[PDB]
């Protein structure tokens, strides 16, 4: 029943021994026992313990004693808690789930988480890659197209020729190799690696990998839709009736594109409904992808929203 | 005119007793009268009286003696908050409308809110339910299709003899009596059997539920919208003038159809304004639609950001 | 250079008498001079000063007169800093902007801001509305359409004579008069006769009027964005090259429509570009509108937010 | 060892000299040393330092010297913690990148950042410019259009002979001189000079230059989208086979307009997949779009917000 004071920064809070030994792993329940004077830094003549820290964030330190529960502030940071709790000896897992997320986003946003020469010649590779197909350069090819091919891959040596055994590059620099031995599907994937002293890419790369699940979301998602509206679509085709010589819906598996074709607002028209019914189905079709995808999505938006500006806001400082 | 002393966890805040009058059946108004001395914890040469809570949460509670309305602290969380209410003897309803909802979020979103041989006959039975529509088993019908549903029939009773008399049963595992005897709309919905376990869509099923007002509110702005701009529309283009045999726009019945598809910006094109009152209606159409969708849709969306975020920092902690 | 302590609630504040005279029409301007001994709450022996509010908020109204601004807390509501700067003689309108709008907000959201014998002969009416444009009733009209029309007139005099010398009706209910003496293009509108009482409409309504300047914006950017796209698309579609015989944008006042229906997203496809040129003036046109109607929109949709859920905490309070 | 107090505003907060010297520049700094009695305000009875500063804020300063970063306080605004941090002594570049962007926020917004005889006939003049491209006005042209031409342009000169020797002047009114001597498609541009008197097109413009760089992004992720897609659908629709007389896409160039028509959900209908494996990556295309406008765009619409709200806050105080 007896009264213990901490004068922590300043700032002299009260409790009761019953409360600090409620814990009795960390360190404040080392001040409950008989002895403590001799292990801290007491003040005998105004009878309590100092300790060095600040003392707005100790009283919620403290109420985990006192109630029986761990909570984060939000008048202070996460980095700012956390580093107390460290000194305090508290669990940091005791959090609860009011106040996890919150507590720990930044750190799960920290995560660890002749150029010119090159860029030329990439531009001039997907270049070349790309007009082939055209059948302007096709009466059947055509021939400066191989030569400025030839120069490219004559390039191609002299930065891969720094590589290997003068030690993206195994499972995108291929091409080169197999020219002379997805012959170019490959080519333009190059492109990535001048591209990867992009802030942003890197950015958008941690934000594919921190969202892996919100995107399993998504495609769960959508394929439960396209597989329900795509089946509601075709039946609610039928009633307007041999064959179906009176519907872009003749089967199902058809039914899935214009599904996701209309869950997304895209809507290009070559499929669409033409019965009353199946114009009830489509409306709900189209309000009901609106929301599918919009649920998911944002959540996969914050985590770009936050790694950005934190990567941001270091490229700024010194 | 006295003044009396609490010493909340250190912290010692002062009043008098007539603003402890004011709220006559709680904790304090108990301290206010002459015997309080001989009932709560009464340091009798400090004059004081001690209570071993948050000393920072308080100066909100004793603003409801003091002013007269009661608001919650936004450097807490909710259930800090509720908690500490409870224990002083506050009513949590006396909490004003601009604090409420801030206040409640979290309790408002708590509210608690052999598969492999299961799963593979589930997904041989959606394909071949989506296959005997298609025109290509239909030389009419064909027979290793036959042969499919009987196998996976004969496994539905494996796992279905083991329900009710070995006791989304009787409304999703009907089709298994009505093949021998809707006769297959319903057979893909056992789809949801096995994805139950995901805890993605429980929290949907979740926000689909605390959500129902939301999509009342969106249903009744689209079906408002939706007659207002068919008949506009109508009589709009009936001024490029028997009958009307150069519009889309024959009645304002088809008009509906018009009007979902372009308050969603899906837009097929099978429908279209051709004249210029029509343009300027159908201009009007769009930004109306965008507006009307845009409003509710985050409200809903924000009920599953949180309670997304929720069920997934319990799947983190232990 | 003498100082002054202030007793706010227990906690002692400390300042000169100089700080105190910065801002002289107030209250604490009162306590500087020679005399406030007599004329406030004065411990002769602390030498000291009791007021009995909240201190926590104090040391923000304090700033005031030791820096030389005014800004809101985070971790107190409006309306309670409100009632604080109110008791100190404070003009609310000294608050820094920084700080202003997050203070007003809820003030600013607050502003005062036989059903079914009348809701049934009101659809009755909507749909007999819909139903003489349709061309299976017009072989030119019909009859059975002419006897509903005189039944639900006939209803509209029961709850109509109940309301001028008995005494949305003068606005309203024309065409009742109308009928026998636009003739039913207003007859829609009795719809929101009956919708008044929905909570999500008077909401509706609410921010409608809360945000028309956010509405102007989007409607001058829409405007200009639409010229600027719609003459930059002739042009550009023109060098495709005594006529245009080629292309769909034969004006610059026909592209409005393209303009409009693609910065929206909608993209109906009456009317796209086909020529290289023309494609690289349409890319720009489409994300140009996503963002033109993504900046204002939000701000629109914030407001909806805002009157929807302090509407519905206090239809949930009693 | 020795500990010193620091009585700010009223609040005494301890600490030992030790941590003082822990940043030797500053002003706390200047205290730890055995003549600083004759420097500050020095209390001789009480042995204690005081400044009449916020009380509050200090310990998230007093935290710097305590344990090793600066981080800023959520429950203070930024400016009120930057005049403090400048009273202090602390370079306000120390603050660690988890309170970096919530800090600067406001500054980075702050940044300092005859009407109707003139805006009649800059209508008057875009109309022209309008309808001389409309084919009824082209028997080819007519002759009331250049009257009303030479009426604009000779009141063009009685505000455009009061700017350059009277004195967007000359970047938006060189077509007054080559009228009598591009010819008009500057002309529109005239309607920014009435409207830069516009509360919102300035907030746009702001934005639209301290955005910069997340344009950048916005670009760069759409070309590589596109280019990865129509190098994708060209393929995927080449396995649904001496030429391709059966896809709309019959080079990857002519994919680039597919592919931007469809991330963006606009989907005209001009060019859409045919083949399964073409509808498969289309399906993904409509979906990566969605995902790679989605994550740039809230950060640009943020800032609109921000300086939106601001040049409002300031446009309704005195
Ligand atoms: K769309
Ligand atoms: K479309
Ligand atoms: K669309
Ligand atoms: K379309």
């Amino acid at each position: 029943s007896e009264r213990i004071v901490i004068n922590v920064g300043g700032t002299r809070h009260q409790t009761y021994r019953s409360t600090l030994r409620t814990l009795p792993g960390t360190r404040l329940a080392w001040l409950a026992e008989p002895d403590a004077h001799s292990h801290f830094d007491y003040d005998p003549r105004a009878d309590e313990f100092f300790f060095d820290r600040h003392p707005g964030v100790f009283a919620h330190i403290l109420n985990y004693y006192r109630t029986g529960k761990l909570h984060c502030p939000a008048d202070v940071c996460g980095p700012l808690y956390e580093e107390e709790l460290a000194f305090w000896g508290i669990d940091e897992t005791d959090v609860e789930p009011c106040c996890w997320m919150t507590y720990r986003q930044h750190r799960d946003a920290e995560e660890a988480l002749v150029a010119f020469a090159s860029l030329f010649f990439i531009l001039v590779s997907i270049t070349t890659f790309c007009l082939e197909t055209h059948e302007r350069f096709n009466p059947e090819t055509e021939a400066f197209l191989t030569y400025i091919e030839g120069v490219c891959v004559v390039w191609f040596t002299f930065e891969f020729l720094m590589r290997v055994i003068f030690c993206i590059d195994f499972v995108a620099i291929l091409p080169f190799y197999l020219e002379v031995g997805v012959v170019r599907f490959v080519r333009i994937l190059r492109i990535f690696k001048l591209t990867r002293h992009f802030v942003g890419l890197r950015v958008l790369g941690h934000t594919l990998r921190a969202s892996t699940n919100e995107f399993l979301l998504l495609i769960i998602f959508l394929a439960l839709g396209v597989l329900i509206f795509a089946t509601m679509i075709y039946y609610a085709e039928r009633i307007g009736a041999s064959a179906s010589e009176h519907t872009h819906f003749k089967n199902i598996p058809i039914g899935f594109w214009w599904a996701v074709v209309t869950m997304t607002t895209l809507g290009y028209g070559d499929m669409y409904p033409q019965t009353w019914s199946g114009m009830l189905v489509g409306a709900l079709c189209a309000l009901a992808g609106v929301l599918t995808i919009a649920m998911p999505v944002p959540v996969i938006v914050n985590n770009f929203g936050m790694y950005y500006s934190l990567a941001m806001a270091k490229q700024k400082l010194p």
